């Protein structure tokens, strides 16, 4: 089963310009870390997200464009159930 | 935070007509893991998305509603994400 986690991961890696480094910054995490949620979620979906060269991504793939603005309609719904939580708060 | 499995077991035992015992023969758990599951959702989310009377679910709360509603469409696009993998594949 793919993990909330994965899905903001490959959306914030996608909105640093494939810059793995600058995002775990971003997310105050380490760099490893984020590239092996990364890679588990392609192993579980058998796709590639980043077409890569080495250990490094070069571009989003026809499919990661597809996956990842999904993640980010599951995202920001996520989002939205704690503002519906809040409004009634 | 959050998790999809949490917001798989409110809509599961919405679907079972609030009977937590009929949704953990369906998910293949115990009753105590997804009552475990709900109450932590519930805690994070501050708000209430069964009514409960006892040991007991009475109703969906109308924050509830639109919680399981919301947590409906999140599963639908997870699966629209693997939809996307296979295709790919």
């Amino acid at each position: 089963s793919m993990k909330l986690q994965q899905l903001r991961y490959i959306w914030e890696v996608a909105h640093h310009d494939l810059n793995v480094s600058a995002t775990a910054q971003s997310l105050y995490t380490s760099q490893p870390g984020i590239s092996k949620q990364i890679r588990l979620l392609e192993d579980e979906l058998g796709v590639e997200v980043f077409a890569r060269s080495g250990k490094h991504l070069t571009r989003v793939t026809p499919a990661g464009e597809r996956i990842i603005h999904t993640a980010g309609e599951i995202l920001r719904k996520v989002e939205s159930i704690k503002q519906i939580a809040q409004e009634f708060s």
